[PDB]
């Protein structure tokens, strides 16, 4: 599929069917988007929403989170699992208070330098909260791109990962970047699922190589 057609079809789908009313999407800030991305990394949306609301009520700014005792952060995290995320969350809040005056940094290198934040989460924070022109590559996005463009091979091998990052950059537009990056996460979470994808509901079905060959099970590749 030509990249400009990919972007236009995904944006038209989002306008009619996309999720726009999650709490981190209303009066968006870098702090709210960062907190939601860390909670969503390993936990479903329905479980995350009450924890997001409790964290924002207790810690209205990143300085309030930084100044709290770690034991209180761990207590409020209880039930989310994968507590390395919470230890890194508290360290990153302290780095923003100490190096950046309590104001979330707005440059890619300073965001990616935070503990718990890699290349995809840094691009998510700056694209979704401020409209900066960065692509994302989480598990949802890897599945949609690898099926549509027939990218075989395990993404745990550097050459496969690099091919996927180049494809993601190519299809991600500048105009509408915040809508496009949320739409790709919606598609991989609800339509282009691990098993038995819902291709009849998918805005890419007219150009997707996996759909044309009924070969979704080949993409992305699994670890050998
Ligand atoms: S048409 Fe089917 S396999 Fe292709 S991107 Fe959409 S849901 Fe995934």
């Amino acid at each position: 599929m030509q990249a400009s057609q990919f972007s236009a079809q995904v944006l038209d789908w989002y306008d009619k069917y996309g999720r726009k009313t999650l709490p981190w999407q209303i009066d968006k800030t870098p702090y709210k988007v960062w907190l939601s991305e860390v909670m969503l990394q390993q936990t479903q949306v329905a479980t995350v929403i009450p924890y997001f609301e409790r964290f924002m009520a207790r810690f209205p700014t990143v300085t309030d989170l930084a100044n709290a005792p770690l034991d209180e952060v761990l207590h409020l995290w209880t039930g989310l699992g994968y507590y390395a995320r919470a230890r890194n969350l508290h360290k990153a809040a302290q780095q923003v208070a100490t190096l950046h005056g309590g104001k979330f940094p707005e440059t890619f290198e300073e965001v990616a330098a935070l503990p718990g934040v890699g290349r995809s989460t840094a691009g998510a924070i700056l694209s979704l909260s401020l409209g900066k022109h960065f692509p994302i590559l989480d598990g949802n996005v890897k599945r949609v791109l690898a099926r549509c463009y027939a990218v075989s091979g395990w993404p745990g091998k550097k050459e496969v990962e690099n091919k996927l990052w180049s494809l993601s950059e190519q299809v991600t537009p500048a105009v509408g970047v915040e809508r496009f990056n949320q739409a790709m996460m919606d598609l991989g979470a609800m339509i282009c699922t691990r098993s038995k994808p819902k291709c009849s509901l998918c805005p890419l079905q007219n150009g997707c190589i996996a759909a044309a060959n009924n070969s979704w099970a080949l993409y992305p590749g699994k670890k050998p």
